């Protein structure tokens, strides 16, 4: 019996424990995944416990992807590229840091047939997965890239060629896609967008990348103009075996996704 | 079409090029494998010219494996554990060091039905490779494990010399002994062989080498490099396509070779 588990401060809404759970199940391996939240003033105490408990994985999620970095002896290359992790290995009492993110969005604009090539885009919100995602556009071709935070202070962007715009900018972009890097739209408060209904008007695809079984305010309102919309759900299946095949160090069959991701597709709703 | 090779000092006896051809022929897959020889004074130039070339992927042999992870962007847990490397990924610019001869002795000993639990074994050389093996002997709960080199975790360090005295199961030649340089020799007399029951050699060579036809002589239990080196190859193959690659090429490419060196 190997143990796993997500860190991160608020998880009571994740799926990512049930996923692993499948992926277990269907790779008949003796291995139990669960949440462990953690305050922010004891973040600094999870590398010793990972050690000490010989916990053997761990995904990050908000608000620790960056801050988490400090603790772990060896980065993966991507990871320092992107400048986050979201998956720790521990293996003779080291930590190991990937960042899956960068992966999940390929594979997410691949099953969604969505080409950036060329095209113009807003990455709403600063976070890892911002980074990830502005590493993605920028290797893929985008045209055009904009970044919107609610306050630009001194933040700096990873590549000058992306454009940091606050919301009030916003409002007179038009471009072809508009993804949430946001925590907006998840569990509390699945009524309220990040960005309004006028500015959702002047984009053509929406990409969220959180996912909850009753849907997003966010992409809710881009369906009801006819505009392609994607979820976050692909992109979690996707990152949760990658990060199954660095904690066994082994791959993993490519048709294990389509099959946990349709199944569970339907568990939280026909 | 994608670049990839072997890279070490001396490669005549190379079959890995014939092995990734076949690997690529097999999973239709457009890619070329060759041997990059390179000279000891000229290996610190590997690391720039691999990401200006946009090679994807090189493995590493003698007598480099150590040597050459003083140059990479990262060292996997593996590698570091064992302390060599014989696989390079090349990633956006960046160089990811792997070991698959863990793997590659792993898959060998169980198709051969060699099982080491509570069993005495001596490795031959200090090298990645000698590393590699040491590192499975341990994890798979060998009694008492020796290393013997010439010149002098919980394995017994020994010359030759003791190594005369010495009874035991297994004798694992993790020396580059007995291929292409000096093909006639084996690193152990034949005194030394008469007191194992089984010989692992990790060098191959279409012919048997000179250590594995001393032990056949003697009717002891022999097993040649060949399905590690298969092995190791698919492993790569995994690593650098990212690619899950069905098991059942290994025992394909493995009996052509077997029934192709044999008759």
């Amino acid at each position: 019996m190997n143990f796993f588990g997500l860190v991160g401060e608020k998880l009571s809404h994740s799926v990512s424990p049930q996923i692993h759970k499948r992926v277990f199940e269907i790779l008949n391996i003796e291995s139990a995944y669960k949440n462990f939240e953690i305050s922010k003033e004891d973040i600094s105490k999870l590398d010793g416990a990972i050690k000490l408990l010989g916990i053997q994985g761990v995904n990050v999620t908000v608000p620790y992807k960056e801050r988490i970095m400090k603790y772990l002896d060896f980065i993966s290359p991507e990871a320092k590229r992107i400048g986050a992790v979201n998956t720790i290995l521990l293996r003779e009492n080291m930590l190991y840091g990937y960042n899956t993110d960068y992966f999940g969005l390929d594979s997410m604009f691949k099953m969604a047939n969505i080409d950036v090539q060329g095209k113009v885009a807003v990455i709403l919100g600063t976070g890892g997965a911002s980074k990830a995602a502005l590493t993605y556009f920028i290797d893929s071709g985008i045209e055009k890239l904009y970044v919107s935070t609610r306050k630009k202070d001194d933040k700096k962007l990873l590549n000058s060629k992306a454009i940091l715009i606050d919301y009030e900018e916003l409002k007179h972009i038009k471009g072809d896609i508009i993804l949430n890097a946001t925590p907006v739209g998840m569990y509390p408060n699945v009524g309220i967008s990040p960005v309004s209904k006028s500015i959702i008007q002047n984009f053509d695809i929406l990409i969220d990348l959180i996912y909850n079984p009753g849907e997003t305010e966010f992409l809710r309102i881009g369906n009801s103009m006819g505009k392609k919309t994607c979820d976050g759900l692909y992109m979690l299946v996707g990152q949760a075996i990658k990060s199954q095949e660095i904690w066994q160090d082994t791959k993993i069959d490519n048709s294990i996704l389509d099959v946990i991701y349709n199944e569970l597709k339907l568990e939280f709703l026909g």
